[PDB]
């Protein structure tokens, strides 16, 4: 199972679309896995080396038939490239309309879409209907669901 009503995400909070909750960074950090983020670091140095530097992304060093330091922001493995950023593998150039590519919770095998606010999931998988989905977040004390663009999450009133 992914991201639920109740997951916790570590160095990160819940949000919600219209079929699927996710997890969001905290500033400063991004995704390790669906529930867990951890710092953005530099890929400046082969100490560094696997270390979180991009949403599923990690630094990773390549000596060329070199002695100097080859580092760039990788992919983390089982995930690939799409549109700049890094993606599962099932989600490898896959679209989704007004919504975001993720795994699908229900078969780790394919691809789902994680649809925006205001839409809803098509039964080709395509986020490309209009649906008004009601915020089902848990919020703390003094804390209201509030619409931040796309998805919808808990703020401090």
């Amino acid at each position: 199972t992914g991201v639920t009503e109740n997951t916790i995400c570590k160095y990160g909070y819940l949000i919600q679309m219209s079929n699927h909750y996710e997890c969001k960074c905290i500033e400063g950090y991004v995704l390790i896995n669906e529930d867990t983020c951890g710092k953005k670091v530099v890929c400046d140095k082969v100490e560094n080396s696997f270390k979180a530097c991009d949403e599923y992304a990690y630094c990773f060093d390549l000596g060329n038939k070199n002695n100097e330091k080859q580092i760039k922001c990788m992919c983390r493995t089982e995930y690939t490239l799409t549109a700049g950023v890094c993606v599962p593998n099932v989600c490898r150039d896959k679209v989704c309309g007004k919504g975001k590519c993720i795994v699908d919770p229900a078969n780790s095998l394919t691809h789902t879409c994680s649809c925006n606010i205001g839409t809803i999931l098509n039964q080709n998988k395509l986020c490309d209907i209009q649906g008004d989905t009601p915020c089902s977040l848990k919020c703390a004390e003094n804390e209201v669901c509030t619409l931040e663009g796309n998805y919808y999450t808990c703020k401090e009133d």
